[PDB]
């Protein structure tokens, strides 16, 4: 019922925007930086400067220590601002400074309140070279330490999915996108019970990640748009790990008004089908009319161990 989405650093906080841009709802938008200006540009609702102290409000420079520390200074505050949530999910970019260092200290805290943890982060593009994959990498593993289930995103699979020809701001811009993909996925069927009822039990069951999650996206419109989507899910360059490996599967069809009982069960069914026969599987429906003839499949998959 209540439900946070915590943006964390420069890249969190753009995918929030996106998110608040695509007007996702029933939840609570908090942005979270040590860089005041970039925090200025915020669109949610509250944005919370961390490390005002450590900082002086100019960023973390690139150094995850700078992103733990200013974190652990605004302790209290991030305390105060996540009080009541039942359910937190966190985001970042991870390789950067604020993000690698202050979401896993900000996911601790969520945790620690009795809140459903949910992380959603990246790993970085390449081509951003080996000292921010390395920093990375250090945070996702803090990051895993800190939550009940990781998504991991990453980022190098995104060149697969758009255009030959596509700069870095836009190739950014898609990075947003999955991560609100990967948040939405989840809250949009517990944000609103929906058609298939859909409690946070259903979800406890399959938030047990040891191991990254992964996911995957299929969009699809026409006349077999409901296998289209499921396939090109189940499919997707994003999930690194085959489907069928998973332990748990949460799958979310989401349409416009003319959503079809038929093409429910069908995607239920590929994506059930696809998976393991032991699998536990979650699954809801939810309309969209800005969606008109799309469709949109996402299935979050977990316990890959
Ligand atoms: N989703 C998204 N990711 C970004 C963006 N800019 C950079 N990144 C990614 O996020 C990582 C950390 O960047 P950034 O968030 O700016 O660092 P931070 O503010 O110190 O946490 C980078 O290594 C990139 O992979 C963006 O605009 N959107």
């Amino acid at each position: 019922a209540s439900i946070k989405v915590i943006g964390v650093g420069g890249g969190g906080n753009n995918a929030v925007n996106r998110m608040i841009e695509n007007e996702v709802q029933g939840v609570e938008y908090i942005a979270v930086n040590t860089d005041a200006q970039a925090l200025n540009l915020s669109k949610a609702e509250v944005k919370m400067q961390i490390g005002a102290k450590l900082t002086r409000g100019l960023g973390a420079g690139a150094n995850p220590e700078v992103g733990k520390k200013a974190a652990e200074e605004s302790k209290e505050q991030i305390e105060e601002a996540l009080k009541g949530a039942d359910m937190v999910f966190v985001t970042a970019g991870m390789g950067g400074g604020t993000g690698t260092g202050a979401a896993p200290v900000i996911a601790q805290i969520a945790k620690d309140l009795g809140a459903l943890t949910v992380g959603v982060v990246t790993r970085p593009f390449t081509f951003e070279g080996r000292k921010r994959q390395l920093q990375a990498a250090g945070g996702i593993s803090a990051m895993k330490e800190a939550v009940d289930t990781l998504i991991v995103i990453p980022n190098d699979r995104i060149l697969e999915i758009v255009d030959k020809n596509t700069p870095m701001l836009e190739a950014f811009r898609e990075a947003d996108n999955v991560l609100r993909q990967g948040v939405q996925g989840i809250s949009d069927l517990i944000a609103t019970p929906g058609l298939i009822n859909l409690d946070f039990a259903d979800v406890k069951t399959i938030m047990s990640n040891k191991g990254s999650a992964l996911m995957g996206i299929g969009i699809a419109t026409g006349e077999n748009r409901a296998a289209e989507a499921a396939k090109k899910a189940i499919s997707s360059p994003l999930l690194e790990a085959a489907i069928d490996g998973a332990q748990g599967v949460l799958m979310n069809i989401t349409g416009g008004t003319n959503l079809s009982l038929y093409e429910v069960q069908e995607a239920a069914d590929i994506v059930a089908s696809a998976s393991d026969q032991d699998v536990n599987m979650i699954f809801g429906s939810v309309i969209n009319e800005n969606l008109k003839d799309e469709i949109v499949v996402t299935v979050i998959a977990t316990g890959f161990l």
